[PDB]
């Protein structure tokens, strides 16, 4: 961990819960979804939409409480295409008082660069440039 | 098409949009979460924890108003893994009155079967014979 | 219960409680009207407005976790209106691990068959006679 | 009009919106099952439980923005059973500026006394006095 | 208290809660901001916007079933801006079955009279007037 | 701006919003009561109960699809009591495509240190030491 300060940070309440009492990992999936399209606008400022999405792994729980942040790394950049490496960390804290931090989730999502009405918009050469691309 | 009757079916509605007006990619996850988990329950009927999500595809955007389908077919079984593909369906009326069915969205989700208090269960072999393992 | 397979099948969350901590009555109610909306639009595709709900019995309460599944049946079509028969039924798995299946709640709801801009439309008499009316 | 103060006054948001874009009826009727309650409350102050909803006629649309009021009628009392006659109102501003009030939704809902635990509880005949009955 | 009936009245809901198990203060926010709009919009029919909120005062814990009442009175009125003062009460049945009424939060809210567009609309002399300013 | 990293980072989405069109300030204020919450659980890890908001000003609208960030200061700490002055960003693309950061409300937060049961827990002196006081 070191890949910048966090695209998202939610606290998980009450509601976002499963049957079973644990975070829903399909609130955990819209962060995800929500946090990685920040990182991949920072190639496509107007509009990206979600593609696919690969490579999840639900790795631990999410509980009540629990103050979620999702990191994003853009891994790769095609012509319209961005990948995007996202991983979420729980902050909580246990009875004695003592604050953990969990890597909690992560995923390998993929969007396209788009106009703001959604045809696909080729990603400039200076934003692939000062990203490393 | 073929894998059974749907194991979800919802309206999608004007509350799980994204900023850009089409149906947030993270509600219809959510869908896929939940309608992937019924079909892994079939072979551990208690509960089971999502673990992780593979080749998950956006083919085509969702709208208000769609009935979203959401179909399962259990792919693999492991001694407590469970892995279940899951296609997404829109029912859809275009202006002249025409019913269209599309293709929207596709997964491969994982669970594990665990007892209600999530410690690993391992597979019955007499319900991995009854649906073809 | 024959009446085909659901128009609408849920999964009742956490956050649909009501201060019991059983299902909330208005999120069943939602699912009855949305779920014979469906059945009437098969009479008349663009759209429908509920105009009445009759003869609903909460036979039985709906708890978390609970798979919901709504069946209707086309009982009478008029001129412009259409009444729906809405059964609902809960799949639940109790602590041995025993599936049961609970019909929960019943309504007949009627529904005014009309135009994308809300005036009324008469069904056509080819809708009707395909439904057996 | 004059069954004393609302039971309920919420204001409709876009987030309760059907797909045609006015007010969900669903939302309404749980309006509808709650201020019902709180009336059949007065016959049974711990809890009520929902058993039945008849007579419910969607008179007129609810708009984004309407302020609903729920008004309440003890309409009749058994020795558990309670019904409720509940009346929605919606208070709207046109482009001019002039307020109207619309009746716009009607119901009568039947709700069992109960102990906090959801067993019968017979009314007492003092609320019953006290009620005119 | 007798500062007319509630410009709101909602029950508080299991999916309301935070972390800790009482009803979000968010949420009881948002029911403040909702209610003194209803009171400033009596000065300023087509809408209002919300700028700026002081002394809030969470005097005491909202629980899930409460009942929330909010009260408004129109303590000051500008030019073009309008001052509410809301009284939040929570309605309870404790175990025994008594039913407590709590004065639960407080707060001083100001709006701005404006044209449905979002224009500073100047309040009108005669509604000044017959509101006692 | 300067008062270090945000606290609380979401997506304003087009379910938050009022019948205006904007994003509801109800939903704005639950982001700051959070954000504050985390800020002051840097004093008292365990639990804080928000007891009062002063000096809140909504400075600008939010609209749908805004970053919305949250930055906090302890501008205060007592025996029990902890002050945070929140302030909320919307970072926000114009047509051109032209990010802008906008200051768009600000508050003042008051919350109580107290013990995962809800009693007054006193500040260690320590955290105050690592915190400037
Ligand atoms: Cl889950
Ligand atoms: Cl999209
Ligand atoms: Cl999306
Ligand atoms: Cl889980
Ligand atoms: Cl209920
Ligand atoms: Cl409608
Ligand atoms: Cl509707
Ligand atoms: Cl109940
Ligand atoms: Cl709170
Ligand atoms: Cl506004
Ligand atoms: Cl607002
Ligand atoms: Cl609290």
């Amino acid at each position: 961990r070191d890949m910048g300060e966090p695209k998202l940070k939610i606290v998980a309440m009450p509601s976002d819960t499963n049957p079973a009492g644990n975070i829903f990992g399909g609130w955990i999936l819209s962060q995800i979804d929500l946090a990685g399209a920040i990182a991949a606008r920072e190639l496509s400022p107007e509009r990206v939409v979600t593609i696919s999405m690969d490579k999840v792994v639900f790795k631990e729980p999410v509980f009540i409480g629990d103050i979620i942040s999702c990191y994003s790394k853009v891994v790769n950049v095609g012509n319209t295409s961005i990948s995007v490496e996202v991983e979420v960390t729980a902050q909580r804290v246990d009875s004695q008082g003592c604050t953990s931090c969990i890597n909690v989730t992560s995923a390998l999502v993929t969007y396209v660069s788009v106009t703001r009405d959604g045809k696909k918009n080729p990603i400039s050469e200076e934003l692939k440039r000062i990203h490393g691309f």
